[PDB]
């Protein structure tokens, strides 16, 4: 029962952000949270352009870079491209046909489309810097480290995506498929949505940032200067990106959008934890692959593990979870510089 | 069976338009189809926000234009909000599950994003040239003429929608559903996209530009030129949508892409032309509704059902279908002034 076009005349303002009438007109008048247009209006204003940065240099500085260094930078672009491929295309099919309010619905789009530009400045990145693109493509797709992070992200999407399809078509309840039962519960799909969220937010809070602390740490090192580049303005998408997510979560768990998903989130809370303390260790395993055969200069595994905890600790505070993790300091401060925008705080505080 | 990240490792190269495996890595040094990374990056440099159009002196013009006016422009701007409300969630909804290269992906979720901008710029110049907008929003879903047109141009993306969530739950074959029997086709579900595409090409490339001519009409008159900056801009980025469109289905029937698609084009070949007929027919009869009470000096009923006339005679050629109408000239080329960009060709040729 899902409808591009509901023909209710409803009003917007007191539907719930998800599961409602599907949004109709498009309108950005009003809103029922102001944070999405915000964030629409503060992405729309960070519109950048990948080709708009010389990634010369680059190639000159990672041929000179010795064998375990080039794995270290290319396992860190290689794993960066994955995870926003599935940011490319997963918030619009995920979400989109859920959403039921007009400011979200836009700034998931938008939030979308932003991703392909991290993807097409990733592109940019490669074909600049290696001989053969394609073996570095296709090494995503088939490489252990990586494969194991893709279907574990993946799964959380397509088993919301596949309950979605159901929902839509059946409705609630216990039904009847080629012999088998199937039952649609609104309050599973809920949590599943909740779990779903919670997951892209630990992507985008957590891994992507262990990721930009790898890419800065060439920069400080005064290497692969173009790429750094891109990773600031893709950093500054990223802040905006968790912060909607955050804004999500912290809603639905209040209750205030929807009294149910306030128990629900409560029910699931523990699994919320659990969910988020096997990305900090999966993040601290990477930590592993990539520094297996050495380290650098201000990077190694020990460091990177540090930072891990530090910023994955800050990131639950910010959606209610107990911290998991020795309270610390940053490991790392003159991360700060790089993770920085006058505009949005992108570095953690 | 849908996937936000395929495992397997495929050649995208030689993966078909639709229906093939789904795109894993999102990869833009390379292409099948070289059009769309061409309409990425066009559109991509075309990015404009609509608030950078000054739309002040409209509020002026709107007051003091005579009711009949007030209703030719209104009902114009109202038929606009609906249509790429429907265009700015629905290639995102309806075609992302089904695409399997990467360049045809962020072409459509690109496209999709364009969309919300417009309709960000309706909002724009609504808020500005009435009081209460919420009048004007409402009677979008309300109003009798516009229901008709939103509930058939909504059917071929909501039948599209159902039949592909069927279809990666249950596979193709003959299936039980709570003891009814549900065919899934893959023959009819291409199919279900041909008749889809065709609707969404006669509504970007005609339906549209009936409605550019409205405008620019005002523009003509020296009213409404804020509004009539915007559409310019609006249209320039159309000329693109269409262009995509017009390729997908011209790569489809041509059996270049996929042999059998070939064959499903020629077999309801004459329900696309029908198609293209009723909507030209039904924007003739949307003219009877926008002059009802009388016309502006440049503009009435029957100069703008001869511009229909006109317009959908050439984009039905552009897709290989017999042309409707008399082989007319344009009634109206003071238009193509408007309808011009020196990067791409918007105007009609």
């Amino acid at each position: 029962a899902y409808t591009t076009f509901s023909q209710t005349k409803n009003d917007q303002l007191k539907e719930p952000m998800f599961f409602g009438q599907p949004v109709n007109v498009a309108r950005y008048d009003q809103q029922k949270y102001d944070i999405f247009e915000k964030l629409i209006e503060k992405q729309l204003s960070f519109f950048w352009r990948p080709e708009e940065v010389d990634v010369s240099r680059d190639r000159i500085d990672y041929q000179a870079l010795p064998e375990h260094e080039k794995h270290i930078f290319i396992s860190n672009l290689k794993y960066q491209t994955l995870l926003d491929s599935i940011q490319g295309r997963s918030p619009n099919v995920a979400l989109l046909p859920l959403i039921s309010i007009p400011e979200l619905e836009t700034w998931v789009e938008t939030w979308a489309f932003s991703e392909t530009i991290h993807s097409r400045s990733y592109t940019h990145i490669i074909r600049n810097i290696v001989n053969d693109p394609s073996v570095v493509f296709d090494d995503i797709v088939t490489n252990e480290q990586i494969q194991k992070r893709a279907e574990g992200i993946s799964s959380y999407y397509d088993e919301l995506i596949e309950m979605t399809s159901y929902w839509h078509l059946l409705g609630e309840g216990t039904h009847t498929v080629n012999g088998k039962t199937v039952t649609v519960s609104l309050r599973e799909l809920k949590k599943k949505l909740y779990l779903c969220l919670m997951s892209v937010n630990a992507l985008e809070a957590i891994r992507f940032y262990v990721s930009f602390a790898c890419s800065f740490a060439f920069a400080e090192r005064e290497l692969m200067e173009g790429n750094a580049k891109i990773i600031r303005l893709i950093a500054r998408d990223e802040a905006l990106h968790l912060t909607g997510t955050q804004h999500m979560l912290n809603l639905l768990r209040s209750g205030a959008d929807d009294p149910e998903m306030a128990e629900i989130a409560e029910e699931c809370k523990q699994e919320c934890y659990d969910l988020f303390v096997q990305a900090a260790q999966q993040e601290k395993d990477w930590a592993d692959y990539l520094f297996r055969d050495g380290s650098m200069i201000g990077l190694n595994k020990d460091i990177l593990c540090q930072y891990v905890e530090y910023i994955t600790n800050i990131r639950m505070q910010a959606v209610g979870l107990d911290l998991p993790f020795q309270t610390r300091s940053n490991p790392i401060p003159w991360i700060n510089t790089w993770l920085v925008s006058d505009n949005v705080q992108v570095a953690p505080q």
